[PDB]
């Protein structure tokens, strides 16, 4: 028997890695296919990994998605809000896997990063929970990356300063940061195309052209191209962003600490496609040596690599151009800080969009797959 | 008398801003202009600030040197490396002023960031010192923004990770930045004018451009636009790269400090045109209310500007595009942090090319001109 598993969201950003990866996986030869949609029900449905699936069913149609042994979706938070009380009020038994962060810090639910809190998982699985939940894109890639010194309890407390990419905003906020790069360059052609052209006659020209009307920023309200913002997500009234929020409380709960590991920092955008990169200061609780501390992250996982601390591998190994669209977790420039002995340096880079949004997903898929048969 | 200053290095990046605000400060009107050149000695010498100068002298020959009262230099370490201890030999008697790190930490010369280390440079011209260095443009900027936390000696240590424009690594590589910009979007500008295109298929694409030989890298060596190099400088026995070693020295030199502060952190480089924008991690001595940090950062110094901590003005006022080509340093994100109300969080922004380099040269320059 195959589950009955229901497709929310498929379409989006986040469901078409979604998909990529399921049949780069081969992940519907497990399962029975059903595709849902809240703008074309009835329409003809996808046939991804060569699986053929009945026309579209409606999203938000309780009765169609009783149906389901498990609801796997990328819709969003506002779809989540409206169907999930729904459907649960039904007595539905299935299981619910989603991408939204609206049942993230809900008792019942359990937020998945498998490589990491396996242990939380299955314990859940035994004990009747059903909803699931991916982690912020800054928790689990972090914790891909040094995850493994916080299992073993060695983190006294993090500050993380981040270098988020737009991908984290948006699909349409990627395509305002990529226009926007083309705006500057285009519109400072002429002066570039002379080398005799004098740089601050150039600068000038950008600083300007960012400054203006023209320039394409109604996503990001602000321009991104050429600039960062340090500032993610609502503003709390501690003065902390809830993208800063989201590090200490969800760090704690996918790793089932009772007690509090502190985590802080700035969480600040940068002109990058899909990678998130963090730069950490890692107060540790005695002095571990550097060469365990890199054998600990190096057998965490899979993912996870120790990039040498050289000018070299830095350069070509841990930045967003060597990570984006693959699985690899990179952790470099890996030193004890002027400070102390306990005082360890990261840096981390991520592709967001997978570790940090589809990848969580299907591999709880796979695990609820190998539990029930 | 009006003092005799030879400049050298003024037709670079750097010295452009200097000459630049120079003349916006009318500051060619108290003293009298000599131009160097390395390459176009003879040649007819520019007029910055409506002040003719003879033809252009040669950059290198010490008997023309040491007719300058003040000798001020952004031509480069190289530069220094070769001239500077012909210079002083010939028993010059003039003020030597450096963009270059060469000399820094030499225990003759003094490192100037004036808006917080005046007094430390009064008592050097007071006992003699002849030689002023500008400082690296990450602690400058840094120190610009909170140096206040230090003079006040309530720092037990601090990280630093940095997001470092383009300008820090020179004229050409800024435009690589804007050329690597052009290349992404113009090969990708079929995909993003279809609406109906998919993401993954403009993602795809960007990458396969970044990856790809026709990817223009040769300064950086690697991509800048679209991603971000968390490496700058030579690489050091420590790990450190030079780039942050230079945190912890020359801070402490220009505070004036025989304690060390322990500074560290990663510098990283981004695709920005002239800020340096640095996310902090301070540690405080004592538990100082956030309220007064903020007094301690707006009396520092005129420049240093405490954004408030919400969304709308971070955005706004705390970014390069906010900060780029003006003497504004802006701190904000100011915050006690989870781990407890002695460590601060901040994150400031400043531009590389004036504070972090020309501006302290051409304020040590009319210090001079004051003292003399
Ligand atoms: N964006 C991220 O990087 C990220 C990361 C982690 C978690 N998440 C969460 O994942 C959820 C979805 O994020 P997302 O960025 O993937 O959303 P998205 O791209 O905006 O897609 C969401 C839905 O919008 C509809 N849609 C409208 N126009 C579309 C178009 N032209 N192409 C495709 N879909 C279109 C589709 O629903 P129909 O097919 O039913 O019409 C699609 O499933 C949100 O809860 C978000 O918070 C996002
Ligand atoms: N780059 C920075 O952001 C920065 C920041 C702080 C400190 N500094 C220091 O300042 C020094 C110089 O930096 P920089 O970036 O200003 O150097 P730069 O632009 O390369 O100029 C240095 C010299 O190169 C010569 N040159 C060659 N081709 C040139 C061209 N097309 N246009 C103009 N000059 C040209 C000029 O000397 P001639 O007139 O004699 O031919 C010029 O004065 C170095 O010591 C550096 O470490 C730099």
């Amino acid at each position: 028997h195959h589950m009955k598993v229901g497709l929310v969201g498929w379409r989006g950003m986040v469901g078409s890695v979604l998909m990529q990866r399921m049949v780069e996986e081969n992940d519907f030869a497990h399962i029975e296919p059903f595709y849902f949609s809240t703008s074309n029900a009835g329409g003809e449905a996808p046939s991804f990994g060569g699986k053929t699936a009945p026309a579209l069913m409606e999203a938000t149609d309780i009765t169609s998605l009783k149906q389901m042994d498990v609801i796997i979706t990328c819709q969003g938070g506002d779809y989540t809000s409206e169907v999930f009380p729904k459907l649960k009020a039904t007595g539905w038994d299935g299981y619910w896997i989603d991408a939204a962060s609206t049942l993230r810090m809900t008792d019942d639910a359990i937020i998945v990063l498998d490589p990491v809190n396996l242990n939380v998982i299955k314990d859940g699985l035994a004990k009747g929970t059903k909803t699931f939940v991916g982690g912020n894109c800054t928790v689990s890639l972090m914790l891909m990356g040094v995850g493994a010194l916080f299992q073993n309890n060695l983190v006294e407390w993090m500050t993380a300063m981040t270098y988020q990419a737009a991908s984290g905003a948006g699909a349409q906020n990627m395509r305002e940061l990529l226009t926007g790069m083309g705006y500057l360059y285009n519109n400072t052609k002429t002066l570039l195309d002379d080398p005799k052209s004098a740089i601050l006659d150039i600068d000038r020209q950008v600083a300007e052209l960012q400054r203006g009307e023209g320039f394409p920023s109604a996503n990001f309200g602000v321009p991104l191209a050429g600039s960062l913002i340090p500032y993610i997500d609502k503003q709390l009234e501690s003065g902390q962003s809830k993208e800063e929020w989201k590090g200490q409380v969800e760090t704690n709960k996918i790793l089932g600490n009772s007690q509090i590991v502190p985590i802080d920092g700035h969480c600040v955008r940068i002109g990058a496609m899909r990678c998130h990169s963090q730069a950490l200061t890692i107060k540790l609780k005695k002095d571990v040596p550097l060469d365990e501390i890199e054998d600990m992250i190096r057998n965490s996982n899979q993912w996870a690599k120790v990039v040498p601390n050289t000018r070299e591998a830095s350069m070509t190994d841990l930045t967003p151009v060597a990570v984006t669209g693959t699985l690899t977790v990179p952790v470099g420039r890996l030193r004890k800080l002027n400070m102390g002995k306990e005082y360890l340096g990261a840096f981390t880079v991520g592709d967001q969009l997978l570790w940090g949004a589809a990848e969580p997903l299907r591999r709880m898929l796979r695990i609820l797959v190998e539990y029930k048969s």
